[PDB]
């Protein structure tokens, strides 16, 4: 996509409501530390201190305008991050800059975090001549979804189903509980009436074809060696070339590439979201003359 | 210091009130799954599948009991996580389970995630000779950190102060809109009554000094080189006897112990919050009765 | 569809909050007709004085629950209603069954006034042999929407997307802000990729290739006259067997037949939830034994 | 009177907070069709295909003004819809616009229809020389009562008590409760005290001057034939000169003429909000000379 | 009346809401002070320590039980406090009876200090002779309504109007605003059609007059002195004997019977609310013998 | 203290939210009095009737603002008012004023009140040559403890700690919970890691200096006569220097100078929100073309 117009996606109602209940949690009584700052006009500088890539510019813009600070960005959404970089700036009252600081911060590593991890997985997977979509989970934090599946998106990697009504992923739990592949799969089939694809957890070939002649349109290949998962999306191709192939289960970032292959459609990673460590940010007031 | 004793700082209104968020932000229409599993009466294994310690039942219990499920605990809060675990089970209707299934899991992992980071950091310190605390920050998830504070106790750290509300905590860009550390120190000293502390972050010996006499009853010394950081502390410590140190700034787990003195009273550490993976976690539907 | 098992599709924590807003809404103050009635144990009978399909026994059912009232039915839900009924039993103080009384009975009226009006369609299309699928629309009331889509459902109609972030849908206002329907159907396809379907509404046959070659998964055939929308859909079908067509606009219970086809998949009427006149219901406090 | 002013009853806090849960609802996570549109500075018409009265504008504009775009009106609020008329303008980005578009509709669909059936039954009123007042119920939409009760006024109708904490009704049920009319109605004076009016509803002659006696301000007649109703009025009217007669039950637009009488008041039509079909309006974006 | 008959007068809904703002208000984050006491099965006395009326048992209640405790209450809602009297008993885990313990103090305390103010000018009035009903403004604190408004009924006073809904209230602002009182009451009499009374704030025997010849239900004489007040509502009864007559301004519980007089049917006063001082009363934990 | 800069204490968000609230209780529905008024362009002039300080111009100001009604301030923040002063001045359309009104000058009555009682206080204390703190408690109205804790500091007191999250406070019941103070306080500051202060509630010398010993910040003697809690008080910071000393229980603005001895750090006052009597304000509409 361009990560520029990735910003329309987010809806400006539930945007602000985030962003009230984020500075509420940090703020829930009197800001005492107002009176040592004051309110004077001022600047603060926005450091990047770690390599990656840069999302979250919605949200850190959206934080301050609540609190009556302006942003100039110097890079783009999505940009690539080289280190101590000052990416932006920020204008307002002095202790509306500082109580808005840490949240913006916050707001910002993580979501840029996601993204790094993200950017990185697609290029292993495009260095691979895999031509497919890395995707993420809904292993989110809770609450957070909204700017981590942004995020996701901003690093090039596809959301995969932002919620649980949005695509119908039958999975073991389902499976076990419909007493079996096929009786799961209809009952999944018929409460997606013409609007919903349905997804299909398998753990083997059998599951997979038993999915697959059921209508899944998606057939997901849950926790597969390598040596196994191709033979088997092989199969798959051959007999049913109009269904889908996605292999998740854990699939990290050194071993990418094992997963890549031409009958592989979609890789989806927890650990974009559950294992991405947090891009470093300061906001630094400096003095006008 | 009993970590089971910890849930009882939990107040049950913010509680609920998170819970119902989650579930919201997960499925806000219809939960079309719901007819692929019906809802029978069923019973669900949680397994832990990764090394650390087990923290969040307090959250976990909450988003059950709010779908009509019960959970049996098999290892008490806290407790070490040794791999291939069955931690818990949990029992309710088929569809009530698999809907809080992701959300449950989701907020386990990344309340265990940081509870581990937290007590490899505590063990670190006590293993290097130290009685001091180590601490976390505010580089919390934004409207996650009720859970995430929670962890960081339960693995055995100290939360710090939580919100911007209790401790008043001056840094480098208060200084700088203060026109002085002086001038900060004194306003912050004012608007803190008798109720509250004063903190001020000090880059320099110098700086430390001015805070001290100022009136702070804590010193923290931001980002300095061990051997920097001892010197000052020693200094301070013999001038100021009862004015407490924290140190903060690119502290590591592997670090750690070089910050690890005499004078040192407070060690905070971002990456017990922004840089600790989720540990993997599953809720496997078994069919005894 | 078994519509008693619908009710495991309403999620239990937005039904709560739904209910309490409805509630707050008639009664947003005092309550001076408590001391009227007083708190007497009490049980009334509701009568269904209108022919149809009986649909909201959850939500009926979660209001006064709300308000520590209990309910027995004597029909399912979904089931046919005979004038003059007795349908059920509601037990509970006097002052609480008469507050949750017109609440109550205004959502069993919608819901139900609209699976009537669904059955009607699908009757009608069954009964001119057809194999397609009745559909709702977001023509709903606002704040609304879960009981209306849930009435579509419960009179055998499919509710077409929820949503909006549910499946894509291109209109005739997306294709114009676009520039082309050619140019629109490529960046919706590439907004929903694996995980969404794309439908797009079309006003002429040129427009309906042009979008099924774009890689629609669903034409809309919008405002067509049935003699030119059959020729129309037989083509597609012919030329892109995998694609679904949708007919829509002006549709109505006594033309509806005239619309149903050999090559239509969907048909969806926004009558069915924009003039669908509310059942007759009442709820008459009774002596007991 | 005049229904450009009718606005000004609607404070600006609850409108806004209405419109949010509306806009929630209709795009609770990610809006992907924004990409296909895009964000051109763009501009809608209004359509106008149904013949009624014009209702509604007021929260048409608060839902637009939320996504940051204008309306310009060429009908004023209340006035006839001549059908195919080009009733305003919408202008704005264009995402936004194809964002508030179908919840905006719904809207001003409904209120318009409730409008229009308030004038019809005004008119049909006005045309049998009746000289009283046509009314609403609490037979309302859950949530959305504000917009239905606004409708009624616009057509110009009387909106009933909007609240229940409005006046006070004793109804057949809350004489059953009681035990006795005169009972009921003392104990509703009582909560009443000076600030309410209190009404009862009455099944004869009988229980009606048992009411009056009591000293309700006025009598419902519940389910009256007109040949019954009549004599029954004009002896309570004889007898008690200063109680108001309203007249409620099975009052359709076609024989409310019959219901229409020298000694009714009121005319209260469960039709006006539960069987008003929406009007037809369209909002097409077209490009300027 | 019966003071124990009022806690039907409050929903639950909007209780269970207020409690929850009210508790969230005293403890957003974590509850360290739940540690101090621990989980331990506790009992607890409160004790009256000022001499007035109690009020505010269903808020004192509700507040308990959302904490999980209950509460036995040995005198009943509205009965009179001879000082260091043991009104009640609060049982449940120690932590939780301390968390509840200031909140529902604060509360019965305001509840209670305006119920004694309502009674002891009931009494004075009753001791006058006088056979109106005193009342209370809309001078109540901001979203403390519902408590002050039941204190004043459980003290004996009338809740004078609860929320500007019902009745329409035209003020000295609103006459100059409308350009004079004829035409702000004919404004107000077609704005409250016939579901609400009007009352006109009159500041003399002729502008009341006006109102009552215009068709206010009820005029309010405001700030007159007692000897002005009196032949100014003996005009007004002998000319408009069915229009209701309040006194208002400056009346004190000191000169309340010199308001006091055959022609004045309500007497309204600020003080209730605005200076009512609180009573004391203290929640002691003992154990059990 | 600068009681103009102590505005920036509030967070924006919590503000706004807070005088929703307040709006929406006074006028939850439809606003019939809005037809009395008119929407034409008023001035309205806030008029002080009372002695006292003002404050509360914060939450007058995000009132009228919400309305689209500017306010102009006469007088600064915390100045004396001499009365019938005229102190601002509001514009905006007739409608909107009188519908903020009532809800405003309440705000400004309880807050006003508040700074007053808390002058008087500072007054007679720095009266008595002394220069500790005059503080609040938690003993403020549920849900409006932030216009209450705010107003405390405009009159030149202390909030204290706002919340149960601030310091954390060992009381009689807690000792009790604990089965003994050493217990007691041994608990609290192991929870107190280092970011909060321990304060006990001590009834005798015995017992402060148990608490003392047990490493408490500060001791608060409970009810202590004057000629008790000097000599304890002189003994404690003998033997503890660094402990700090309230005084608490009883102080009344008459007797508070007999609390007010060098070694007396703080002095809390129940009596400054529980009894303090709201001033008198009105907001009149005023001429001009
Ligand atoms: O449920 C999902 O959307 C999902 C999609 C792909 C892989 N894992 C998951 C998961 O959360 O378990
Ligand atoms: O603000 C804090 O509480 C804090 C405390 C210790 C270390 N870092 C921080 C921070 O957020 O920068
Ligand atoms: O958008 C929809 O879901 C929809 C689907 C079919 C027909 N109309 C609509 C509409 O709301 O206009
Ligand atoms: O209650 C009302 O407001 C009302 C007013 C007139 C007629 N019916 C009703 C009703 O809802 O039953
Ligand atoms: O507003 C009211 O209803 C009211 C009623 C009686 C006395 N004062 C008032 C007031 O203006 O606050
Ligand atoms: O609890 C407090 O914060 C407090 C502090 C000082 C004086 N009183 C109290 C009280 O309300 O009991």
């Amino acid at each position: 996509m361009d990560a520029e117009g990735l910003a329309l996606l987010l809806p400006p109602v539930t945007l602000a409501a985030l962003v009230d209940s984020w500075l509420r949690e940090d703020c829930p009584g009197l800001n005492y530390a107002a009176l040592v700052s004051g309110a004077g006009p001022s600047q603060a500088a926005l450091w990047a201190k770690s390599p990656g890539v840069l999302a979250g510019q919605p949200f850190f813009d959206a934080i301050f305008t609540q609190l009556n600070c302006q942003v100039s960005w110097f890079l783009p959404e999505g940009s690539k991050l080289v280190p101590v970089a000052r990416v932006a700036e920020v204008r307002g009252p002095a202790h509306c800059l500082l109580l808005g600081e840490r949240v913006a911060l916050n707001t910002l590593a993580r979501c840029s975090g996601i993204a790094s991890a993200a950017a990185a997985a697609v290029e292993a997977a495009r260095g691979a001549g895999w031509t497919g979509h890395v995707a993420g989970t809904r292993k989110t934090t809770p609450g957070f979804r909204l700017v981590e599946k942004y995020g996701l998106l901003v690093g090039g990697a596809a959301s995969h189903r932002y919620d649980l009504g949005g695509l119908v992923m039958v999975k073991d739990n389902h499976v076990v509980a419909a007493g079996g592949v096929e009786k799961a799969v209809r009952a999944a089939r018929q409460a997606a009436d013409f609007a919903l694809k349905v997804e299909v957890e398998c753990s083997s070939l059998q599951e997979a074809v038993q999915a697959a002649e059921a209508g899944a349109d998606l057939v997901l290949l849950d926790n597969f060696k390598p040596e196994e998962l191709h033979p088997t999306a092989t199969v798959l191709k051959a007999q049913f070339p109009s269904v889908a192939v996605e292999a998740s289960g854990g699939i990290t970032l050194d071993n990418l590439p094992q997963f890549c292959g031409p009958h592989i459609d979609v890789i989806s990673m927890g650990m974009l979201t559950q294992a991405a460590p947090a891009l470093d940010f300061s906001l630094k007031l400096f003095a006008k003359e």
